[PDB]
């Protein structure tokens, strides 16, 4: 009576409408996302269309209430990065952007009118949106941004001036959230759209990690925003954690799929692949690591399913997300890599998957918070003493 | 809105039955046992008092119905080992064998004549049993036992032959549920009494592990059994295996309990002890460790509460068990071997505890099968292809 | 008077000769190689041209003596492939086997006549030539290779029937070292050439390892190989395995250049690079990574050493290069690894290039033994019994 | 050809004098130390004599050149100390205070009279010894000690009040080498003996690692120090460190015969004890274990024996040192470890001794500098930036 694929019965735990969903999204994964991921990866090559297909099913912004969106749970959100994730992190890190990076913002510490006008457009997949935060000097450590956003008292908008670079999708987008100091000193956000005058998104080039995915800088010259365009409700970089908190709880999901794919790939080549004789799942060696994948996997996922249940009651804290994110896409990778070195010399192929897979969690591994930073993260929170810095 | 003591929430998945066993056990143990404990330890001291003042609080067998027992949930009975192991693996230990070896397998493959005998002495403290099955040359593999029970057909009774090594509480034990091989191969349960001729029980000497507890052999030299002393039920290793699998749900619960007094030890250190001017706590190594530990203990527990959950509703199997077990077993052996390391010189002193615990952990992650033995139980399930033997 | 560079003094452990054939070839890696390998990995392009400038500097079979060979020590021969794999493993992969698995297999196990006839070829680098053993249902175990060499007793020649994979060099090889089963049951090696009727050699496609160094196949369509090409001296696995233990310890040096080129870069980016106000080598957890890197490093280069002066004596055995190789392949994947994390964002770019040794590590790790197989072997030493099959 | 038991021919490696010096402290260690250890330790009993018997053969302080010396090669002494922890590191602890943190400073920063009166009954082992630096709230930061040592113009002497704990030997020693804060800032040493008013070392209780070896503090009640008792050297941290370098420098060594011991009892257990009808020398999760344990083990020998030759060529630095301790002290706790794993149930027991040494490597691991302090110190050499701090 025991199922490898679900020990502990998740299952049991999904609602009807949550276990519709993981299964309708499951499908289109399969059917139209696993058949362009080989060459996608291969080459370097992102399908913008992607996003216009996931925005007819619905799935973007999924837990917004309202506008053009579903209005699902965290955990129906989770089961989607987790299946989406399942085939490549490079377009899960698409979805994630656009649904807690872009449309969540927009949201939340959006105008109204800033609502009206995006949140319909972006849940329908007609506008591809990135979130500028980063910088070449300024990564674990947001407090050292340089882009400044200066006022125009007469013209009623600001000129900002700086440099974002690895961001997800700004080559291609038309929508770009990005953070900057002011002259105030308080942090805004502010909504720039492709084709204003000094503003630039160059590709990214080298990437041997989400290569299925767009990756650029956003370059700003003088760019004026106007005043409608600022993010009236986000005053500090509480605004752009508030949102990193909504993706990272995605990717904790995410990493899960990933994880998946690799202990069923490497179960079966254990199975299929034969020498000395018998197949390879009948070693010691190969059984035990099967047995660490699986049991890592599952706890990983219950811990998961708990989060998103708080979530949706409004009782999950930054520090629950960064325990479960900064757990899970470090067990991921390793999964990844113990499932790389089982298939042997295939596992170096593509043609395999799980090579891109292990170079995939690797990014992920680092952006929304380095390992080690989520691990600074709790320690202030359970020690109550700061050891970023000196 | 952070609480590092219970990061996921797990009170609120508690009912309110639930916790107030926890919190009544909590008192008991904290009031009665951690005092006594130091000496004990130190000196291989075991109160049998213990079981006593346990069997007044009801909570030996307590997920058993009727008998004079509790008839509690299995997560009570879950939170209960914890607040126990939170003290001393060995009290725990002897708490585990009285509840899921002897009373569990009379209850569950005994005659109601033996029901009526033994649960209610059992469940009140009166009757210290324990449970025979390792022997010198039988371990990770039971089919391989040397202890015969032959049948006298004439005096309608069995004469069992046989060593059983490492035994918890047979010292000190008024029945014992022992194991043997049949003349028609099949094994069987035998309850014998302390007293009857050819029975002796010595101490085993030189333990540096669950000091607290009382570890002994059963030797048998043609010792007698009536028939009416034959456990009716159990006809095979089924019979023994299906006790341990309850003993192994405990014990995945009580570790954790093991654990998380390392974790509020060492902490508490780090914040008080100092050098170089601040606290260890400052440290960014001191509080990577920190997380760790957390990290670890909370993915343990919301998974037992689930595995709790599956039991009660009658669908939670064997791996499921050995998945937990091996999990929490090994993982808390990390983290009271972290805590030692923590408190630096102080922490190989039992006045400190943490090295009792190091200590404890180490039998622990051995008995009720050892954590690889686990692994080959999860790889069997997980590819149909047993790698115990060549 | 500590050098973080050189711990515990190896160059005085050097002679004159050792230290100037190493820093001569340093300086051609450093000025022809490493300026021409971002995009030959990026792009899957080999410089067929690297063997013949190899070949000049006298680097190829360097251990021989006679034939046009260096005739240095292994000390020597693992110096240089250090500071060929400091660039990438590619490159060294292409010395390992144009130097230990070609040229030194017709140096021991061949006639005069093949001698006189290939090895000046080869060590000028005129012919690139190749090592074919594995094949697509045999790796770890060759007693299992399906490729049949069949006796044409009238023609004196044998007709060869089988498929080789995962071989390096043979897309653009001129002399083919393959090993078959015979009808005597004896496997024997066979020299092939470019252009013998039957034989062609697809390039591998998918590669995200090693892709700097060109791969394919050994397909052989009832390719005749005349009786003067048989390699006289093999019998039996005993040849191959003879030649894998000389490449095996080249790799053993080798794997230890590349994780040096990581811990320099991850040195540097950590003094150079700043977050939080500081340098980020200022943070405890960044410093004791450097710690480890070098820790790990240090060991497996003294030991390799030793290894080297005990070959050179004929004192070396197959078991200590399995411990060497076993031991440095896996830890040199592991500080790749934590460089690239140390690098974060930026580490996902082969502009800074740890991600590529990262992903060399990963096919090295595997080839010429897989790190678990290696394990099996010290066991069988250790223990006296076989534990590969069942 | 291959020995497992020296993989990698240490062998050739020592002189004839050396090997003679290690084969005769061996026969002492296995005939008069090993038949002594289980009660000693089971019961914490230190035997005086131990150091007389020692004090016979000439093995305290070694490398002294005079004074009833052997003035024998750090290699001589690396090889004695691991013999010795062969047996137990409690007794290599005692012999490891009194030649490199008794012996050594008084030769090095004493006063010929100093010399003359202590070192020869010193080495002949008429004078028990104890290093006295930590105290309750100085450990890992010596520049934090509260000691204090006051000068009184008029007597030409200083009056000494502080507490040093967790020193070995002090409960039975004859002299005591304090290091105290002066007036003038500068730390000195300072030499007391037994019956000094004001002196007292009382034992402490609760030790669960080193058992076999005495452990005790120094109380300092205004205890007079005569002029002609002030190490004349020694001015500051400079004198302990130069101590504390050569006794970890022993340490080294000592702990690989510590972990040689358990490879040895793990491997013919493996071969002895027999489940599942085999050995479980037979089964692929416990080969592994082997292949580590060994390979872990040769890599430090040969660390070793470089550094011993280093020292005595006087181009030994501490970070080399501190680089080795770390090293090999964290490997032996694992191998001790996996030890205990293996022995399964009769592992936790004293009679099969590798409890005893996975406890006493717990000890070892934290004092001489912790694990994780001596990665501070090489990553200070590394970067050049200091992490200790804040
Ligand atoms: C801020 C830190 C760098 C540390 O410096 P500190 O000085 O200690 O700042 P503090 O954190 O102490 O204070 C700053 C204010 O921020 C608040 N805070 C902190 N954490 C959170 C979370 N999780 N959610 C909401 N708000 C949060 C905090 O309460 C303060 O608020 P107010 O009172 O409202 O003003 C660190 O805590 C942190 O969170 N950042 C680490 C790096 C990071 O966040 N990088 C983001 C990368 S974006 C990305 O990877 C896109 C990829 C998407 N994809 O899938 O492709
Ligand atoms: C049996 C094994 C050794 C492996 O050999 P195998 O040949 O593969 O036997 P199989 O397991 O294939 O078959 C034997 C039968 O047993 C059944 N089985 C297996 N696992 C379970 C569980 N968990 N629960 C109930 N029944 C179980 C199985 O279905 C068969 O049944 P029937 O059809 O009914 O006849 C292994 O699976 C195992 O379970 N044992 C490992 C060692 C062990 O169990 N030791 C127990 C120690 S007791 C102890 O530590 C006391 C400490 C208490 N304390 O807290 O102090
Ligand atoms: C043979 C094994 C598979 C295990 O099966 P077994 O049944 O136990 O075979 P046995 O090993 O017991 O017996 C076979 C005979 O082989 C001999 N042997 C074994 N090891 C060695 C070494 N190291 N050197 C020389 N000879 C050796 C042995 O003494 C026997 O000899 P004779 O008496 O002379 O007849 C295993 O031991 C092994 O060595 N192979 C594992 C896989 C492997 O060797 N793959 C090679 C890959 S080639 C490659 O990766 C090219 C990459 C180059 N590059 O850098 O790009
Ligand atoms: C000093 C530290 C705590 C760090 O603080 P810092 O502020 O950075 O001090 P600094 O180290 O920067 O400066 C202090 C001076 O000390 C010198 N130094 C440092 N390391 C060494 C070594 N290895 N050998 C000789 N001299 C050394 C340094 O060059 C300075 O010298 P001068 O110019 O001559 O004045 C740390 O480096 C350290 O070495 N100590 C860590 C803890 C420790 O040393 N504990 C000792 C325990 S004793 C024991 O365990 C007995 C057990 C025996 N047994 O076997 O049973
Ligand atoms: C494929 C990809 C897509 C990305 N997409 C986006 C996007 O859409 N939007 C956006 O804003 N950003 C994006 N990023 C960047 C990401 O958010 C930043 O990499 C991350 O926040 C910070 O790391 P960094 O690259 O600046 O390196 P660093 O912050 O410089 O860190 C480098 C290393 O140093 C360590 N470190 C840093 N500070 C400390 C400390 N105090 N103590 C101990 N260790 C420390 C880190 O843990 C890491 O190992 C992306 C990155 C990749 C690789
Ligand atoms: C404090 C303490 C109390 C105990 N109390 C009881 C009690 O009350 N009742 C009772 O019946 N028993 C009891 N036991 C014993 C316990 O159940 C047995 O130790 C355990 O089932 C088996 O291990 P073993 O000691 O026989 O060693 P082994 O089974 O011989 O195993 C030794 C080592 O070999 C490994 N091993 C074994 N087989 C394999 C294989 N096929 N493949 C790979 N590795 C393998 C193990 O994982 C372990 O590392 C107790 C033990 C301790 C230490
Ligand atoms: C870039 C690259 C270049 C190569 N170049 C050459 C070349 O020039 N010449 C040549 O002859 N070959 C070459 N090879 C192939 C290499 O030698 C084979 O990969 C290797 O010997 C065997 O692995 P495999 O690919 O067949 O996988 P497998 O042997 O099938 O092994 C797969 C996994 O199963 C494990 N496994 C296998 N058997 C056991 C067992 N009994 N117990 C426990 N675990 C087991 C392995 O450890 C591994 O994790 C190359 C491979 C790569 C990736
Ligand atoms: C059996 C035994 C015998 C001993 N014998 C002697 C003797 O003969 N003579 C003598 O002088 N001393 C002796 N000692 C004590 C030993 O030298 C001290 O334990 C050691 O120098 C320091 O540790 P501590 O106990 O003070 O703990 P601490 O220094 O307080 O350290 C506790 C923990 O905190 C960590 N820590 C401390 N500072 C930092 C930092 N800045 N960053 C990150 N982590 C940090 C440590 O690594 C450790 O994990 C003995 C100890 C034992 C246990």
């Amino acid at each position: 009576e025991f199922d490898w694929q679900d020990p502990l019965v998740l299952e049991e735990q999904l609602t009807t409408d949550e276990i519709l969903i993981r299964d309708t999204f499951r499908t289109y994964c399969q059917e139209r996302l696993m058949p362009r991921i080989l060459l996608a990866n291969r080459n370097e090559v992102f399908h913008r269309e992607i996003i216009s297909e996931m925005g007819e099913l619905g799935v973007l912004g999924p837990t917004i209430k309202g506008y053009g969106c579903a209005g699902v749970s965290s955990v129906a959100y989770g089961l989607l990065a987790r299946e989406l994730e399942r085939v490549d992190s490079g377009y899960r890190s698409a979805m994630s952007v656009q649904s807690s990076l872009v449309m969540h913002p927009i949201y939340a510490y959006g105008s109204e009118e800033q609502r009206q006008k995006y949140l319909p457009q972006l849940a329908k997949g007609e506008l591809l949106g990135c979130f500028g935060l980063t910088e070449p000097n300024s990564g674990s450590d947001p407090s050292s941004m340089e882009t400044r956003a200066h006022y125009n008292s007469s013209n009623k908008s600001y000129t900002l001036n700086g440099t974002k670079t690895w961001i997800t999708n700004s080559p291609m987008a038309d929508l770009f959230v990005v953070w900057a100091r002011c002259e105030d000193g308080c942090i805004r956000g502010f909504l720039l759209e492709k084709g204003m005058r000094g503003l630039s998104a160059p590709r990214i080039q080298g990437k041997f990690s989400l290569r299925a995915s767009a990756t650029g800088m956003i370059i700003m010259d003088g760019v004026e925003v106007p005043e409608e365009n600022v993010l009236p409700g986000a005053s500090s970089l509480g605004g752009p954690f508030g949102c990193l908190n909504n993706a990272r709880y995605g990717i904790a999901w995410g990493v899960l799929g990933a994880s998946e794919f690799c202990l069923h790939t490497a179960r079966q080549y254990a199975l299929d692949r034969m020498q000395f004789g018998v197949p390879l799942a009948r070693n010691q060696l190969i059984q035990k690591k099967l047995a660490d994948m699986l049991t890592e996997i599952t706890l990983g996922l219950h811990a998961c399913l708990q989060l998103g249940r708080l979530k949706d009651q409004d009782k999950a804290a930054p520090e629950m997300v960064s325990l479960l994110k900064r757990n899970n896409c470090g067990k991921a990778l390793d999964i990844a890599r113990q499932a790389r070195d089982m298939l042997g010399g295939n596992g170096i192929s593509d043609e395999y998957h799980v090579i891109r897979h292990a170079m995939n969690l690797e990014a992920v591994n680092t952006y929304e918070g380095t390992h080690d930073i989520h691990a600074l993260i709790l320690g202030r929170a359970i020690t109550g003493i700061q050891a970023f810095t000196a």
